């Protein structure tokens, strides 16, 4: 160990482990990472501005007003490594044979280094004209590394602003700074006004006098590291419940016992439906036995006022809903129904765009999910289930009402490969949530990690002299990020006679994107992760 | 103890560059790279 | 070890453990240190000018001698590193969980190190009109370290003109010069002249036949560090006294028993005092029995010539009297009454200031602080104390006298949390002093430490050459200093009914001060450390 000695290898790929039902996934990935120095040394609170397309005017009447970005926040000089998603761990190929091969899948544990810190400091020379610049690596330099395994700091790491290490291994990969919310109040009233039609802000600002700020140096322990350095987080084990990697089709009416059927004679002839049989129905039900109305045990999916706005303290924001295909009720192809708690993806050069200084997007629909699909406008409501039929009244055909209950079944997104997040951080409160709107794991204890760097001062000769000067000398680092975190899977093995139609790039694309051009640039292909019918009872 | 955050007040912060004096407001990045919700591209918003 | 390898790691937090009636309070400190080439390299012996505001005339007939900063020192060519202070070791919300957690404190011992040592020397480049600068490290060069443990040095550290290391973790701190006083005569007459209204200086000289030089070469051993090196100073047991984190609100007429009353009867009624008790007196007292001239065993306060000016050898000082609050006597805001033996605090930004290149200012006045107020002006003596009242005669209202005596109970100010000094040195003399003016914990055997350091120096090719050249390199280091001192104190718990107003920030301010700004500037709030009422007996 030394300066002249590299202190740890690049390892980047997976392997495969089959025993049994039981399949051992374990994937490393390595990173280099390009490391500027702090754009100031101080921590900053402020809040923003409202945002971009935010109204001006009433002439949209509030509408306008879902677009807000206003916030409120701290931000540290520390830069943040997250390896929360899918595709910083695995490439295409190896995530279709996870996804091909196991039928569920859990989080093992967690483990992740750094090393080959190389810390260079920037010197002009010349008049300016000329402006030679020289590269000289400064032995003496420190890299600062913070690791909270008490989650002692706000959490704030999730891709959702894609905040995470490149997808594809041999790109090198920037950081993003950390900061986090204090709490403001921009609460909106879009009832505002004669006629209810004008939008105000009632109040928004930051608050004061209850707020909480938080440093890394007070929180954690901090290790300081010089060039032949290394650091080790040491082992972190999850502890969650596996996901289904398969997809369910089976609504309420396709899930119980068949309404009784004579068979078709020959091969232009329909099923005939038997006019009286003796089975259960729900009100007083005699003469129309029917599957629509027959009792069932449980119900699959629910209605929701589908794209709530929630205007709740700290902006208006959005309630999700049930996610489903809109496949169903998709008609014509030119209009996108998005109701079904769809998604969509922006992302960029390193997260598996093709093109540089332009971002592609995807927008995930769930196209497989159906039987959980439910349109809140197309339900309606009786008031009595009789062998009558109701009149104009006691119909009710619009209500976008919350069906949710205690007799629905319902079914996560599930992992999304190149963009979802893996896990997420659960709030303390009472009643934890149930189920999660888009991060496939949910840590019952703490999240792992949430690893921050920052890149140690080197002042110049004068210090605190300002007066239009630079306090500081310019500076920055590479360094070598690498992880492995381990998978348990279930092997799937074949539930039907006829041919599964297995996993593979999406319909619409084809294999000339996905694979590099000549100048190298390729995008990742979306995976569902969800990839395969099952019987969902 | 009292938990004073929304879902607004919750995840990752929306990608502001800092204020350069004691005066200026944050100001939000127009084009970043981050998930949505419905088709949303270049209103791309905390609130969304 | 070597030369790229961290020597020592970042923590400054605090933790608190509670067992029983003890808390162990464990607070780790550390510190960026900015070090420059020292001044020059040889110990200087030399007096100053007066002073600024120093009367040139009579006009004001000596009263402004008061402002007098003549002296004599030493200037060594050493950086005095000293952690004393409150606000070094904690920050306000550590320093609220130790004061309303603990009744009383200690200081239980002291261990504080330095490493990541980083020593540069500037190279100026180009023709002056392009000013090119380089920074370049000499892996070679020293930077040397003393620490007498023998008290062998002038002690001269602690905070009275806060020289100690910055209060907010992640700021750099920059050191001062060591110096301490050669023996000199400043002594000024203000009763010179007829009618006594003149001032003159009686003999102002810096004595040299009688003089004491101490290097801090011969003095001490010297450890001397490279780069990879690292110093640890080894541990320092204190050994003092407790102080009393509540504060008194009883005077002499608070404390005994109560003068009997019979109840009244309504909620608009007094209580009134019985006319004819049986209890001690202090003169012939019968008639007048009034709880004024009850005997009691003690008295709580004393009076003082308040601000009396010394005018010793050596030039004009003050002998403060004991620490009150003026509340009682306050009336009317406008006026500021400082008789309480009131401190003020100036301070810098990284000493709490928010704003940089201005100092902002506190003024405690002890205002919690009751019971113990004695404004002298006010008291009174009699000839006789009797039945009767005496006449205009026998009867002083404006002595000014000091009342200290073997009678009186008083207290000490107790820690003031930011700028306040932790420790103190005990003078060797006859009858060592009581109690202190400020510092709340006395040294019974020497105190700790006095770390000093110098940046050892580097020489160009030629030696002692002169003529109007420079002599060595320019230079400059950066190296980390880490301490932890631990404190036991004692559990506080409820003494009271009634609900106590618990400790926080200072009455006038709000919480958006002492919060980071936009730029990152904030101040640290006052905390009285003793913060609580409780009963003096």
């Amino acid at each position: 160990s030394g300066v002249g000695h590299s202190t740890g290898n690049y390892n980047n790929r997976t392997e495969f482990y089959y025993h049994g039902d039981e399949v051992t996934i374990v994937c490393h990935s390595s990173r280099h990472i390009h490391l500027n120095m702090s754009e100031s040394e101080e921590y900053k609170i402020y809040d923003t501005d409202r945002g971009p397309r935010f109204p001006t005017d009433q002439t949209l009447q509030g509408r306008d007003t879902i677009n807000d970005s206003y916030h409120a926040q701290v931000e540290t000089p520390w830069f943040l490594i997250n390896p929360n998603s899918w595709g910083t761990w695995m490439n295409p190929a190896d995530f279709q044979q996870l996804t091909t091969t196991c039928r569920e899948v859990t989080l093992e544990h967690l483990d992740q280094t750094l090393d080959n810190i190389v810390i260079k400091t920037v010197s002009k020379q010349g008049s300016g004209a000329e402006e030679t610049t020289q590269y000289n690596n400064d032995l003496t330099a420190l890299l600062q590394v913070a690791l909270d395994k008490s989650n002692q700091l706000p959490w704030v790491a999730d891709n959702m602003y894609l905040d995470s290490l490149g997808y594809i291994p041999w790109r090198p990969c920037k950081l993003k700074q950390y900061s986090y919310h204090v709490n403001f109040w921009n609460t909106i009233d879009i009832i505002s006004g004669p006629q209810q039609n004008q939008w105000q802000q009632v109040k928004k600002e930051i608050r004061w006098d209850d707020l909480q700020f938080t440093p890394i140096e007070t929180t954690t322990e901090i290790d300081l590291l010089r060039t032949g350095d290394s650091w080790t987080s040491g082992p972190y084990k999850f502890n969650t419940k596996p996901t289904q990697l398969s997809y369910h089709w089976q609504s309420t009416r396709h899930t119980g016992s068949v309404h009784p059927t004579d068979p078709p004679n020959a091969i232009g002839q329909q099923g005939q439906n038997i006019r009286d049989i003796n089975g259960w129905q729900w009100g007083d039900r005699s003469d129309p036995m029917s599957a629509a109305t027959r009792v069932s045990n449980f119900h699959i999916g629910y209605s929701w006022p589908e794209w709530r706005i929630h205007y709740g303290s700290g902006g208006p924001a959005i309630n999700p809903g049930a996610p489903f295909s809109q496949a169903p009720w998709s008609t014509d192809p030119q209009v996108r129904l998005t109701q079904g708690a769809s998604e969509k993806a922006i992302f960029d050069y390193n997260h598996g765009d093709d093109d540089p200084a332009h971002r592609d997007q995807w927008w995930q629909n769930n196209l497989p999910i159906t039987g959980q699909t439910n349109w809140a406008p197309k339900n309606a409501h009786q008031a009595n289930l009789s062998s009558n039929v109701p009149s104009r009244q006691e119909f009710w055909t619009q209500d976008y009402h919350n069906t949710f209950g205690p007799f629905t079944a319902v079914d996560d997104v599930g992992i999304q490969y190149p963009w979802g997040a893996i896990w997420t951080k659960t709030p303390d409160t009472t009643h934890k949530p149930m189920m999660s709107a888009h991060a496939p794991f949910i840590c019952k204890d703490g999240p792992p990690g949430q690893l921050l760097v920052k890149l140690a001062p080197n002042y110049t000769e004068n210090l605190q002299t300002d007066g239009l000067g630079n306090n500081r000398i310019v500076t920055y680092a590479t360094f070598w990020w690498t992880g492995k975190l381990i998978l348990k899977g279930k092997l799937r093995l074949p539930r039907q006679f006829n041919l599964y139609n297995l996993p593979g790039r999406p319909r619409g694309t084809e294999a000339k994107k996905f694979l590099p051009n000549e100048i190298g640039h390729f995008e990742l292909p979306f995976m569902p992760g969800r990839c395969m019918p099952n019987y969902t009872m």
